[PDB]
């Protein structure tokens, strides 16, 4: 084993690699959403930029898992980054609904990794998840839930004027 | 077709999507190299950071293709991002040799896209490649060639002291 | 011939004069749109100012063709600047639809001039078009396409409130 | 018992006193390493200063345990601080190998205290260890592992020039 490795279970090492892949997958989905809302036949640029920023955030969270893996003496093992489930994202409501489900999927994987770290008595990995991931996850889920409620209030999907207004007022001007 | 689309061939649209995928593939390879040199049993951190920066550069070049696709009225279509060819990168010389070959692969795909844009009489796409890609490519290839020459001069792969010195002197201090 | 003239075909010289006239024609159309939206019975002043700015841009692009003609040793030959096709422009959607078609007309003439410069092996004229015209054209077409999509979303032409909101939010406050 | 004491097990109190002693022991070992590398017949002053700084860090971590003990209502009980295992430290590689083993010894004691705090359902003590100790420990272990890899690369112990270069380049200039 590595000279630095201490109290780091093989199972946790492997689950960290799977988490790295899932963050890369999430980043790629958000990039797809960015590309969709940037289209001339969609043209909701503040929404597009929101998703672009979330793609960059998820990529940074993947990089943090890489750094973590190495700090603990495990080995970063990469797999293919699967393309997103959809090629087009319908409208702001459909996209935000998909984003919510993606954030919950990532959150469940984080919570599952915390259970594993707990089972293997790894308090460093527990701390890492609690301090760097779990609360920012709860915030992102809350924000997207807030958005979905407002998009429904604005009459999505039918109400184009409501969709226009969300883009001007609910997401930061880009 | 899109209302914005003008003088944009289907073939070019598709080749732009393939180029986007290749830039994402290149970014992912550089990330792998970063992760390798960051290891406690490799520990060449300036080299690692060089590759990290090149991964971020390639990702930005992918994003530029997405934006381009939309500007011309084509449709961004994503595919899986294949994992890198190797899981470990040997040493600085082997990595830089792989980097050189990757940059030449990307350059050939850019040159092939320029031939296609020329065949389809698309001067906007030609300009884009010439102004945003081809010269920065030539610079990156030259830099990596310079590095390889210096790594050989320093006695790689056998000469560890030479590898240590390259990391301190040839790549920017991180 | 002029002492400065080198590698400049008569055909290209003449096509540059026609391009100068077309830019002046485009500027004049945008001025008409400005005047329409400035009316007390139309009164969409941010839209008006958008068109005014685009009129000034096209006039500057005409001036650039004049300067070019002289730099290459050709002779600027002016013709009448035809009045715009319409005297009134209906509403923001109709105007933007007309603007899109005008920008595409100008783009096709630029692309036709690039084909001619290519046929006559004039790389300076090719560069000029690529560096000063073709990309800014693609950007203007994309912007107007984005606008049209949003105007449709806002319920134009029937939805006056949507037209009001476009003027406040989609074009820069004047 | 103390008026402030709540949910603080006797066992944890005692283990905190043992941890305080171990941090003082670690500080004293690093001081010995400092003194060795400061010698005129060793004379690697940047290495010496690295160990001096780590001695001061460990002493501060001991002081933090004292403060903790009092905050929780336990009683600081001091024991002798045993002299280091060696009186001379061979060379930079031997010293760093000893440092790695010391950091792992301290880390295991921290992890053992976390297990005890977990057994006695003391989340405050768990937090304290996670927030103030465990991650900085992982960082120090990683740094020393990185160093050992570079010292081997530089040809230690035989290669004096490599040892000289490590002192100039790998540790901060003092
Ligand atoms: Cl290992
Ligand atoms: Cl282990
Ligand atoms: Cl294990
Ligand atoms: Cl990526
Ligand atoms: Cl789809
Ligand atoms: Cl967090
Ligand atoms: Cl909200
Ligand atoms: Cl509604
Ligand atoms: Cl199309
Ligand atoms: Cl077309
Ligand atoms: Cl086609
Ligand atoms: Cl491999
Ligand atoms: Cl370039
Ligand atoms: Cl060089
Ligand atoms: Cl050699
Ligand atoms: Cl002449
Ligand atoms: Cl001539
Ligand atoms: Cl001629
Ligand atoms: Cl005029
Ligand atoms: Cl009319
Ligand atoms: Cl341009
Ligand atoms: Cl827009
Ligand atoms: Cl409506
Ligand atoms: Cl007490
Ligand atoms: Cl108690
Ligand atoms: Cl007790
Ligand atoms: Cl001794
Ligand atoms: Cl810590
Ligand atoms: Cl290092
Ligand atoms: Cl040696
Ligand atoms: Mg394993
Ligand atoms: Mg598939
Ligand atoms: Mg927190
Ligand atoms: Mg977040
Ligand atoms: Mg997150
Ligand atoms: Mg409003
Ligand atoms: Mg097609
Ligand atoms: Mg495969
Ligand atoms: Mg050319
Ligand atoms: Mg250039
Ligand atoms: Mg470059
Ligand atoms: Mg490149
Ligand atoms: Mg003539
Ligand atoms: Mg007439
Ligand atoms: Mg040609
Ligand atoms: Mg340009
Ligand atoms: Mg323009
Ligand atoms: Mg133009
Ligand atoms: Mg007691
Ligand atoms: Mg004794
Ligand atoms: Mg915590
Ligand atoms: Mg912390
Ligand atoms: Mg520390
Ligand atoms: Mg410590």
């Amino acid at each position: 084993v590595s000279q630095v490795r201490q109290n780091y279970h093989s199972d946790c090492e492997a689950a960290v690699n799977r988490m790295l892949n899932l963050e890369l997958y999430a980043s790629y989905t958000y990039s797809s959403m960015y590309a969709f809302f940037d289209r001339a036949d969609v043209a909701l640029h503040n929404v597009a930029e929101f998703f672009k920023e979330h793609s960059h955030e998820e990529r940074e969270h993947a990089e943090k898992f890489m750094k973590y893996q190495n700090k603990r003496g495990g080995r970063v093992v990469l797999q293919d980054i699967k393309k997103p489930e959809r090629d087009e994202w319908g409208n702001t409501l459909e996209a935000m609904q998909a984003a919510l489900q993606l954030e919950k999927t990532v959150n469940q994987a984080l919570l599952d990794l915390h259970k594993l770290a707990t089972d293997k008595v790894d308090p460093h990995l527990c701390d890492f998840l609690e301090s760097e991931y779990l609360e920012e996850q709860v915030k992102d889920i809350k924000r997207i839930g807030d958005f979905i409620t407002n998009l429904k209030r604005l009459g999505l999907p039918e109400n184009g004027m409501g969709e226009y207004l969300f883009d001007k007022h609910s997401v930061k001007e880009s």
